[PDB]
């Protein structure tokens, strides 16, 4: 998939993570932030698309995507050991990452 | 698996490949630390749970357990040359890596 | 397989993608490639066998490869959307990577 | 998955049919909204709650799925093809029957 | 399996659902009685079997299978999301359907 | 595959079924046609172009698949019974649908 | 699964073994029996909930299970050997083995 | 694998069940427990090294991993009714077993 | 499949097993035979065909069986171990078994 | 499948290339005429079904086979490069073989 | 395995087809006995060590197993048709290939 | 893969082969080998361009390629027995056939 559309899969399903009531609908959510995060790592910005592949702007956003694989790795975890909402502040806290690389990048 | 169980396997198998006689042993307790390891890189420390994801802190933790991974692949591949000697002594080598983590986030 | 050879898998595709006519070709080359790269990125080179796995010289040697494997993975998406030129240009623009990482550890 | 993000996933996928170059992201899309469609024809609408499943009302919102579902397959048998404009003339033609359940049904 | 069997998984699993207390016990019941629903679709009954196979009996008897397969997959839904009571809820509700093919075609 | 071949596959194997004198040869015709009739069953045909998808000669061309496809899984019943003759009698009964809808359709 | 559902498969599938006309029916309904047993193997029954894990009842009752998928695999034998009314005659003979632990512990 | 290690394996996940506040990781310890209590079942113990594979030692060593393995696998029962509290209390229950081998050959 | 090859198979791999030279080819016979003993030991030999299958004679038959099996895992366990030697002596070990149920049954 | 239906295979798919428009059914027509030819060389053809298998006529009928399989993964692999004007031609190609066998042994 | 044992599977195997009853006996025995040609077609006998990999002699020895597996090829359809005699007299004439080849170099 | 590639696969693995010291690599170099030379066995050289499908020269072309996969394969059954130095000397061996078709074709 384009990074496009990997947004489009963290959002949406970040968003079914906050009303969820189960653990069940947590997790898969979640396997499938974690397909998209993987993906997208290896995408370029637009906002990047000058600079060159070991400018420490494309190193900055692969690092965003490395702490946002790590961090949806741990609230996989807890949904794993059913803790839904312990799993679902995991997933707010996500939006840290989100928000940072944002910032600077889109 | 949590951290903890990621650091009894990493160290239960270490202890078995410095008294190994035979490659398929090496070899399996290496495979068994590499998906450990591979668990462990997502994790977050207690010392280190109230830092920023992308602290310094967690960004070295994170390459403690790259360096970690590669060593143990580096390591899993003399094994399946079935070069046991060499395979324990790059074992021993990690040991390094270990340790240097240890003393500043356990 | 051993550095050397993840190398050979490297030029040996990388030659035939210049040559390629059609997406398919571009896009099985490419696939190789990331498998040697992802292969390559836990290896020490010859030049860096007396280095601390944690030196600055090691983690830069990842890094080149982290590069690598994401300018690959972005040829890969262009392949896989028949764009055969732009395939062919971005794995002409590896060569970058290649030459900058020899350079300093080949 | 829920109805309501199965409506999601056919209401993304089509936007990027919409705005593709390509015949590969078109399959994939379709692909998805196959999926969603097959998913959604056991679900039954809030403006449907109280009426009987072998109602005529539960009975005409399951034939649009499978109106939905056989256009859809029609489309992949194009995009299959590499007939990219054709699928996605097909993908536009789906939009009757969307907005047909939509009137009675949303 | 032949339609008798369906019958017989359809109805003794229904039972244990109305006496079962976790969600793991609905949702094995549940999807062994949506296989065996999947199967049944496909039979003529006794009593139809000189009707054509374009009758309205004999299409009536798989549009009651529709609902049955449509209800089930309603039903193992909520048992996914661990709601027991109101999978429970949707199974019980099922029984109509079994009642109104019995009563024209048993 | 289109449905001009998913009609040669229904046919070919429909008349090895009558010549066949075994349980086995028959269960694998059946097969070809099961899935020849499942990816048929999404098709337009060239005498209904120009209806609408819910048009009820769209409807009716796909009423005749449902039957086909639940006549086909009943005589693969019997010959997974090593019932031939009466598998061989079921794969003729068959010929009423494909009749039905050439007269209309065809 | 549950150990009263899966003493209901064990108890259907023998009513029709011995009403079958043809081995493959046989073959199938003894196949069922096998995994029901096997998962029988690792319950509890009701009557020696309180008894501890390592009692002689508790060994008694998954042995006694352990011999009743011993003979069901034997009668399974004869099945796949053609000898579809030894086969039958062999599923007969298990009620005595039934028949045996009922009296024990049901 | 070897025996010793298949002890550690049982070992450590008895003191994680000790420890668990949820069903998945109760599962998840017995699961790995009953694959290292069958891998362990084919290992000859160092203090019988000499005896004879067919001596009443090394058969009373596999029939006591035998009866481990029914014991361990009665526990992973219950931790799927999810009875968390009484799968502890099973798994707590091993330790006579445990301990009644080791008096006869550890 | 049927007893008399099973026995040719243990028959025909233990004279190779005899004459090897590497662990290889003693582990890919000791396979064989583990897997011949475990399909023999749902047969019923020619001099108890009408012995009941709850009988004695058919629980001790099945017994030897079960016991071989382990001694072949055994022998099994020593070749994974490298030692071939070792191996090669406990496979000849197993014609004490082999003796003792052919003074039986054979 | 027999020789006459590998026959039909042959004939049927090697009429939907000629008519073919795009890659994708050139290859999915290729694909099943070659598991048709590999399936046919093991065949005898009533004219040489009194023959020696030996006979310079069976080898030379096998020889036929070896052509067509060969040609027909050139023609795949054509196919597989997108270029379909190519591979069609690499089938018409085909038939100097098929005559010059239908010629000899048909 | 090597080129003896192929030869044990092939001669053992023979025998039990001559005697066999059943169409699934003598299925599975021509399945192993076709894995044993395949594999032996590879070989180099004893006599022939010295001879070029060009010679006539060994082009004539894998011209004897191309015959063999179109042979056994050709009676394992028979056998999938269950037409036993018909499986066991093309069977018996496999014999003639066998004979020829060992004349020749056995 | 195309006829040159094939080429570099044999070229390439078969220097590794030479340099190996352990039976693993060599394994996998060998298993390399022979999925080029059965991929390389279909195509044309461009010597050949002009011939007939059954010219001699085309036969005589697939002929070396049939000595090639046996040789191939005779090699793996030696790296297969741990028999390293033999496995080298049989690989050693094979270059007789690529000079023998390069001779007459490349
Ligand atoms: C960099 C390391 C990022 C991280 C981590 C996340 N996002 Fe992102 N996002 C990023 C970029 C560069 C862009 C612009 C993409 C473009 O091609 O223009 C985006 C975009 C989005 C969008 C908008 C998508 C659209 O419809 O156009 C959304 C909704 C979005 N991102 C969500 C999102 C979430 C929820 C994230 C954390 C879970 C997240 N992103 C991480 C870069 C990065
Ligand atoms: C950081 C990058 C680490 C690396 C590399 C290794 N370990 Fe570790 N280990 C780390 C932490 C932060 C902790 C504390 C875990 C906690 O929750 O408190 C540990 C713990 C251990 C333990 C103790 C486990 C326990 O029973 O509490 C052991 C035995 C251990 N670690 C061993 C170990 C070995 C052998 C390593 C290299 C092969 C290794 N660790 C790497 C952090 C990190
Ligand atoms: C570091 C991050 C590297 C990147 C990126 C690439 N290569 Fe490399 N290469 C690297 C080293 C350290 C070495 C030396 C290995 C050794 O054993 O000394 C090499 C070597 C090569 C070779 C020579 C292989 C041989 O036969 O000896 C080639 C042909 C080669 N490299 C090609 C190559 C290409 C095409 C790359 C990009 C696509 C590439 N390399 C990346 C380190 C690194
Ligand atoms: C009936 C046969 C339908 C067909 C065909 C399609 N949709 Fe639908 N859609 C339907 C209902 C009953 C609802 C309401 C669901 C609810 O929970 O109230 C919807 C809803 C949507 C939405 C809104 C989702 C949301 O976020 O709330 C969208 C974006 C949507 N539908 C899109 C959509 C598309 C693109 C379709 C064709 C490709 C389509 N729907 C078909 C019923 C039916
Ligand atoms: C038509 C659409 C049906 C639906 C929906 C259900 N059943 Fe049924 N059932 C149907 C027929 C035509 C028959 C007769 C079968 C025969 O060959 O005579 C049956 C039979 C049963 C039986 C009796 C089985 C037996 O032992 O003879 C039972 C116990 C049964 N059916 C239960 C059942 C349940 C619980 C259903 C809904 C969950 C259900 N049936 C649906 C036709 C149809
Ligand atoms: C509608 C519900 C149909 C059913 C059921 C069957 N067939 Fe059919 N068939 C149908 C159509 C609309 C057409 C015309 C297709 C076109 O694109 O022109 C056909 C065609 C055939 C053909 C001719 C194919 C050709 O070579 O052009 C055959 C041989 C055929 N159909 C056979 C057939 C059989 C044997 C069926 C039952 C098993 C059957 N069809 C069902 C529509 C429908
Ligand atoms: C012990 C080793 C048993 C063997 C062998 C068989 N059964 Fe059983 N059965 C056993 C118990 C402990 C129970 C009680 C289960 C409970 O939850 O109370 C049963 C029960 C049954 C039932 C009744 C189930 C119900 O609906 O209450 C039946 C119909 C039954 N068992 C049948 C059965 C058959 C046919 C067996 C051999 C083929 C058989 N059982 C073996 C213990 C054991
Ligand atoms: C026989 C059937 C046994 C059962 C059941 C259990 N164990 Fe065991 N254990 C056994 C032997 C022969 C040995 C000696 C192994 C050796 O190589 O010397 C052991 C050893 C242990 C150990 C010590 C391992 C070590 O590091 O030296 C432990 C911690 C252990 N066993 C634990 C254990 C547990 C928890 C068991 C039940 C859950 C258990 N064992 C069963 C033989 C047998
Ligand atoms: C009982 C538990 C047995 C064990 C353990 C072994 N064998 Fe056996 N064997 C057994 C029977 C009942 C029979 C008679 C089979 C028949 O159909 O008549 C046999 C037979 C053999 C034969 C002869 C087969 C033949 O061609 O007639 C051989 C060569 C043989 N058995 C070998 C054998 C070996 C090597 C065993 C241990 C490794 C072994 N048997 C175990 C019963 C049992
Ligand atoms: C020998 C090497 C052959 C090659 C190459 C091809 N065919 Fe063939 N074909 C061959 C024989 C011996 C026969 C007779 C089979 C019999 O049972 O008598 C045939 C037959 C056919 C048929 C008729 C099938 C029927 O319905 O009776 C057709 C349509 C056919 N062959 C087509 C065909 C095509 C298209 C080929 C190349 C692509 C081809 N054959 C190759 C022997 C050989
Ligand atoms: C050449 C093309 C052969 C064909 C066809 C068959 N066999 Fe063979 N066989 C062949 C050779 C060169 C050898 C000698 C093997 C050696 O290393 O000496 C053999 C050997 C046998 C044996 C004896 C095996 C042993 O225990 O030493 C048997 C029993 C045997 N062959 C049987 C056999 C059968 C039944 C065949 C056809 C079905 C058959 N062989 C074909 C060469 C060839
Ligand atoms: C015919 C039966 C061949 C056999 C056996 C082997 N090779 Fe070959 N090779 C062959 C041809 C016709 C060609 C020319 C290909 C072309 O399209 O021009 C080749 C070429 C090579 C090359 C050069 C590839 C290149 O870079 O252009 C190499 C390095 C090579 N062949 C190696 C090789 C080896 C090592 C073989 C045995 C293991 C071998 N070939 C067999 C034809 C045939
Ligand atoms: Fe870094
Ligand atoms: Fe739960
Ligand atoms: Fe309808
Ligand atoms: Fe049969
Ligand atoms: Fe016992
Ligand atoms: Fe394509
Ligand atoms: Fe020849
Ligand atoms: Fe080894
Ligand atoms: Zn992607
Ligand atoms: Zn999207
Ligand atoms: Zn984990
Ligand atoms: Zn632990
Ligand atoms: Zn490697
Ligand atoms: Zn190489
Ligand atoms: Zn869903
Ligand atoms: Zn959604
Ligand atoms: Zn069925
Ligand atoms: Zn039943
Ligand atoms: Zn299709
Ligand atoms: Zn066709
Ligand atoms: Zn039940
Ligand atoms: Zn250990
Ligand atoms: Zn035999
Ligand atoms: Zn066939
Ligand atoms: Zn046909
Ligand atoms: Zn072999
Ligand atoms: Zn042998
Ligand atoms: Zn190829
Ligand atoms: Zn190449």
């Amino acid at each position: 998939a384009d990074l496009e559309h990997n947004m489009h899969t963290l959002n949406d399903n970040l968003k079914h993570i906050e009303k969820a009531d189960n653990a069940t609908t947590v997790k898969d959510a979640l396997t499938k932030m974690q397909a998209a995060a993987q993906d997208a790592w290896s995408a370029t910005p637009p906002k990047l698309e000058d600079k060159s592949p070991d400018s420490p702007e494309m190193s900055d956003f692969r690092c965003g995507f490395w702490e946002l694989i790590g961090q949806i790795n741990a609230a996989l975890h807890l949904a794993k050991q059913c803790k839904v909402k312990e799993a679902q502040a995991a997933a707010e806290q996500l939006k840290t990452t989100c928000n940072a690389c944002h910032q600077k990048y889109r």
